[PDB]
DNA sequence: ATTATGACGCT
DNA sequence: AGCGTCATA
């Protein structure tokens, strides 16, 4: 009754870049801007691996993970956009920059947390109070939430998207009570307009469009975001989510996507995210540990405590590249040329940071993959980093994989090596 | 032969 | 610490 927490005590909004890197590159040339676009990474094995696409190529069933050739032959105008190679390798700089240039906009409006490189939660609770005491009660009106979608409306007693849109829109802002300042659904409304406004900046200073969800907590902050892409926002209610949950599929709700949603699937015979309501907390922490049991119970009634770190910039500076097939290392002076270049592009970015962010990175993690091994990583081990200086990186490095290399011989390194990483971690004030 | 990342959980 | 899981361009 009056005790039963219903998790609407704060207003999140996650923001998120519109097919990301595929913007930057239309930015920068401005023949893909409203083209069927991706943007690939090499380019002699099939055409390249395409990471992003654009509205316009996704429409001819053009995906990410799909090989460049094989996209052309379901859309044969599609233009692309090669990510630089510096030192031999793929370099993620432009992307990374651009992704500066938005969570910095963000940041105006409040603590952020970068979650990816192109999307951000955003704690938007006391931004609301503020707005709030400053309107007076006045309505909120629609001309204030131009690319506000509110879910599950309209609904009840056109057949245009962007009628249909309003007609929620209204049917939403007639239901508002506006005279108290505590009511959730007026302050996740206040919310949406803020977000309006955040998206606005970010379009205007960087050319760059995004989508946005705006709810009680990440996760379903995250769920709306997605619902209205590209280039609107959409509005989660509390109230919204047992219509939502009832046909959602488990998997679709962020760490629900991998293994421990396909348990929940496979253990409890369910398949949408509303079915779990039905089970005590203490059934789900039998199945899925104290802590998921607790998690799920919660947020399949739309209930989640997890909050809005305040951290903008990375925790981690890591370099990687795969050597697949019969490109694997198989002798001591590849291993240790191409230590040297995944340490040198480290080296950059590492003073880079140290510039811009006063911090320095003070244990060097080493990751390799042995030919054979299904696993991403076969083998992680740390040292020290003392010195931003790539030539005793890439020392330091080998020193600590040496004896991985199972040949008899010094020369040869077997079995050959199918990945390398380096990465920089436990930052100190500087 | 999707690749290049990056956060957080477990023991 | 090193490994695993999940996530995103
Ligand atoms: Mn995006
Ligand atoms: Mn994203
Ligand atoms: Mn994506």
């Amino acid at each position: 009754g009056p005790h039963m927490a219903t998790g609407q005590d704060r207003v999140v909004a996650l923001v998120d870049m519109d097919c990301f890197f595929v913007q930057v590159e239309q930015r920068q040339n401005p023949h893909l801007r409203n083209k069927p676009c991706a943007v690939v990474q090499y380019k002699s094995w099939k055409g390249g691996g395409i990471i992003a696409v654009s509205y316009e190529a996704r429409a001819f069933g053009v995906t990410r993970s799909m090989w460049a050739d094989d996209a052309k032959k379901l859309c044969p105008d599609l233009l692309l956009a090669q990510v630089r190679e510096s030192r031999g390798k793929a370099n993620l700089t432009k992307y990374r920059e651009a992704s500066v240039e938005v969570m910095e906009i963000m940041s105006r409006f409040a603590v952020i947390e970068r979650a990816s490189i192109d999307e951000a939660y955003v704690d938007l609770t006391s931004a609301v109070q503020e707005r709030l005491q400053k309107l007076q009660g006045q309505p909120i009106s629609a001309d204030l939430l131009p690319s506000t979608y509110i879910e599950g409306l309209p609904q009840g007693p056109t057949v245009q998207k962007e009628g249909m849109r309003k007609q929620g829109l209204f049917q939403w802002l007639d239901s508002l009570q506006i005279d108290n300042l505590t009511s959730p659904d007026l302050q996740l409304t206040v919310g949406a307009v803020i977000v309006e406004e955040m998206r606005a900046a970010i379009e205007r200073e960087t050319g760059f469009q995004c989508s946005a969800g705006i709810s009680h907590n990440k996760v379903l902050a995250k769920l709306a975001c997605g619902l209205n892409k590209p280039n609107r926002q959409t509005l989660v209610s509390h109230g919204s989510v047992p219509q939502l949950f009832s046909q959602m599929p488990i998997r679709k709700i962020r760490s629900l996507g991998g293994k421990l949603g396909a348990s929940v699937i496979e253990i409890l015979g369910i398949e949408y995210m509303g079915e779990l309501t039905q089970f005590t907390e203490s059934q789900l922490q039998s199945h899925f540990g104290e802590k998921n049991g607790s998690w799920l119970y919660a947020m399949c009634r739309g209930i989640e405590h997890d909050p809005v770190k305040p951290r903008q910039l990375p925790k981690t500076i890591g370099c990687s590249k795969n050597f697949p097939g019969k490109t694997a290392l198989a002798t001591r002076e590849q291993v240790q040329w191409w230590l040297l270049q995944l340490a040198q592009e480290l080296e950059e970015r590492l003073t880079k940071d140290r510039n811009d962010n006063d911090r320095v990175a003070t244990q060097l993690v080493v990751s390799i993959r042995v030919q054979g091994d299904k696993r991403l990583s076969s083998l992680r081990r740390c040292c020290a980093l003392t010195r931003y200086d790539a030539h005793k990186m890439s020392h330091d490095a080998f020193t600590v994989i040496k004896n991985c290399n199972t040949s008899g011989i010094q020369t040869e390194w077997s079995p050959p090596l199918t990945m390398l990483f380096l990465c920089a971690t436990k930052f100190s004030a500087s």
